[PDB]
């Protein structure tokens, strides 16, 4: 749980939601990201292999 | 929506959660953390700024 | 079933693979695994 | 100069490479690297498929 950088990419407008949400709560980029991941984590890791034929 | 390159910092527990999500799905790690955006984003949106007194 | 391999590139190669992944939203190993594919028949044709 | 990079194969796949490598006396990467050369322009050409103006 010690920090790792890594770089990503985002469509200019998603990337600027991202921004103004981190301003609003006047949070970094990361930590705006970060509870993201927390939120989506279970449907994604729950949705299957989608090339995968057992998923 | 053209793609810009931003740098964040992960707890190399969750970094490694994205990564394993990515490679379960033949996918970019920006693929996964714009995914889980797209399923947070609304709950993040809602939330009052949680320092300023009107939020 | 996927199995992990470590290869060698020279940084230029490597960085080009990258920009291919991104350009579709890909892994690396997936834009790798599509050029095998691509290029199956003309590395087993060339001779031994 | 030259990069170390982990990569994920179905099993198939891999064997066919290794068989490839072993039959021209050349390591893994050599023959994948070759591959890129061969590909390198269908897949550049493709246009990007999630992408309207591609």
């Amino acid at each position: 749980t010690d920090k790792r950088k890594q770089s990503l990419y985002f469509p200019e407008e998603m990337l600027k939601e991202i921004q103004e949400e981190a301003t609003r709560q006047d949070r970094s980029l990361s930590w705006v990201v970060q509870q993201a991941w927390k939120i989506a984590r279970e449907r994604i890791k729950s949705f299957p292999a989608v090339n995968d034929v057992t998923g």
